[PDB]
DNA sequence: TGCGACGGTCTGACGCTCTACACAGTGCCAGGGGGAGATAAACGAACGCTGAACGCTCCGG
């Protein structure tokens, strides 16, 4: 399931690459510890393989991923409650859900409501964070990375 | 009640000046009533314009 030299995406940090496999023991119990790091936060994440599905790691989605994200990115008839408090409580929960599709409609709704009205600048921080984590994710998912990954969105978001 | 002691309470604790200085860890947006501030009009008065008019010294045929 998990190998060395491949890339897997971690929640709240974007995609990352696996360095090697260690044999660290926690609470005196030996575990198959896997270590990986990201270049954004400059932090190393150590997660055992037994609870990898429990902690919520996902592998890189192949061709199936881009077509479904593009289709949802353009889905019309999207509605939200009039009160901003319910949407404010829902957006971070959907971000913490970790689904690529879910964060796709979240960022599409956020971008369209930011362009149509210009809400505020406080929400722009998490908007930019979501944009950064999605462009880091689609770096390996769509096989386009860095500036090329950012460029592809520039003409498909409208 | 008389006793001590235990306790809180309270006060200052000589004097200026050469010198002398400043001060920090936890939300957010929409709707709505005032008032300053730009716009064009408007009430009122006087400020110009029309040369005209009152009246003198005037060079004058």
């Amino acid at each position: 399931t998990f190998k060395v030299g491949d890339t897997v995406v971690y929640p709240h940090h974007g995609a990352a690459l696996i360095e090697a496999i260690e044999t660290r023991q926690i609470k005196g119990v030996d575990k198959t510890y896997l270590v990986l790091k990201v270049a954004q936060g400059d932090l190393t994440v150590r997660v055992p393989a037994d609870n990898a599905e429990f902690v919520g790691v996902r592998d890189v989605v192949g061709q199936d991923g881009l077509d479904r994200v593009f289709e949802v990115l353009r889905a019309p008839y999207a509605e939200e409650p009039t009160n901003w408090s319910r949407r404010y409580k829902a957006n971070l929960e959907k971000l913490a859900s970790g689904d690529v599709i879910k964060v796709a409609e979240v960022v599409r709704d956020l971008w369209r409501r930011e362009r149509e009205r210009g809400l505020s600048a406080g929400e722009k921080r998490m908007l930019a964070k979501a944009r950064q984590i999605l462009v880091s994710e689609l770096a390996l998912a769509e096989n386009t990375n860095e500036d090329k990954a950012e460029a592809l969105l520039d003409e498909v978001l409208a």
